[PDB]
């Protein structure tokens, strides 16, 4: 029976609920509240020492970070490998991908703000980060210049990955259709898929939410 | 026909380099030069549009991101696969240590001081951030509790990528024997390795002295 750890303001957990969604997997969750520091607990440590969500617990084993479980999950389900392809080349595309998500959108862009925010009310953002989270959606729209999904022609969990970072970083900074017409047109596809909204989109909202009611000032 | 694109201070280039030598694999060298700019130009731009080193070129083909390159270089050329394991689990482990490299130690410990620094000529570290990167090692400790390598109980591309970025840390952050034990005894089960200082060693020093001449102060 698979146990997912998490709550669903964060980007990572949401990447693993649409990876179990798309895998039409069933699953338990426990919300792990982060705001009253139940991350922080002997017990929750003994299953992950980083002391981050998502957790993924399958017969007993233990496995962290949203694209270890990612690629984990596809490669043990997946009735084939469409999510996660073997073929080296296209493996080490959605790697890729997922690399950047995990160090330029969310540590880089996204975990660069918040954890000064909520933690320290920083609420004051320097322009030069506004101006990194743009660059990054520039990245983002090179990516799709010849293909339709972040990876190439079909859905992976590089799209999964991404979508739940920038469904979070545009609480900051909103994609400019007209700069980025292809990301545009990328994020309405993605959330054409009939489990986004209980995936990502529900938490996403709570994220921005929370984001928005900081009031915060970018600083030029 | 293998071709490696980087410059030897950057801790995701050494990883590569600690990869293809560890798998004795030839490969030309390409020096592209941060400093000079020369990742910025079209014709890098073209291999690369995230405009980073590593990237590998192979029969023509372009791939990018160090752990991407590592995990397709023990795939496609490991007579085994010790470094980089097929069984899911291990794998699973493997892939955690290397995105917690790649977003802990590399942006969130590493770059967040040295684009400050080289971009801004930021010399003053706020303590907060050296604090963060001794907790990263609290949590290298950790991942050692019950084994002697990152990821398990032999060597994995995930030693040659945290190895990379701790080895950069240290030019910011000593690390505390009596606080780190574990982390310490890792740290010199690779510096022994009989390639480390052509792969890793080198361009570790040489970020150590760019470093040390910005003249730094917390
Ligand atoms: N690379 C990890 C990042 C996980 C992470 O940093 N999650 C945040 C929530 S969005 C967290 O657990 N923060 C609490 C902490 O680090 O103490 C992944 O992809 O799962
Ligand atoms: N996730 C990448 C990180 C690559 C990276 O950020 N490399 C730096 C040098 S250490 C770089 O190319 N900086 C130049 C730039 O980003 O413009 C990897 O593992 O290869």
């Amino acid at each position: 029976k698979l146990v997912l750890y998490g709550i669903d303001p964060s980007p990572p957990v949401r990447a693993c609920l649409l990876t179990l969604k798309a895998l039409n997997l069933p699953f338990e969750y426990k919300v792990v509240n982060l705001f009253a520091k139940e991350h922080l607990s002997e017990e929750y440590l003994k299953k992950n020492p980083q002391h981050t969500v998502p957790t993924l617990e399958e017969d007993g084993h233990l496995i962290w970070d949203s694209h270890a479980i990612m690629a984990y999950l596809v490669s043990k389900y997946g009735k084939d490998d469409s999510l996660y392809p073997k073929d080296l080349l296209k493996r080490a595309v959605v790697d890729q991908r997922m690399y950047f998500e995990a160090g330029v959108l969310f540590q880089g862009g996204l975990r660069n703000i918040t954890a000064p925010l909520f933690f320290r009310n920083q609420t004051q953002i320097p322009q030069h980060q506004i101006d990194s989270i743009v660059e990054s959606y520039g990245f983002l729209e090179s990516f799709l210049k010849n293909n339709k999904y972040m990876a190439g022609d079909h859905l992976t969990i590089a799209d999964f990955s991404i979508v739940t970072s920038v469904t979070s970083l545009v609480a900051f900074a909103e994609i400019d259709q007209s700069k980025f017409p292809k990301l545009s047109a990328w994020l309405k596809s993605l959330q054409s898929l009939p489990f986004y909204e209980e995936a990502n989109g529900a938490g996403a909202k709570q994220l921005v939410a929370m984001v928005k009611s900081k009031n915060l000032t970018i600083v030029p």
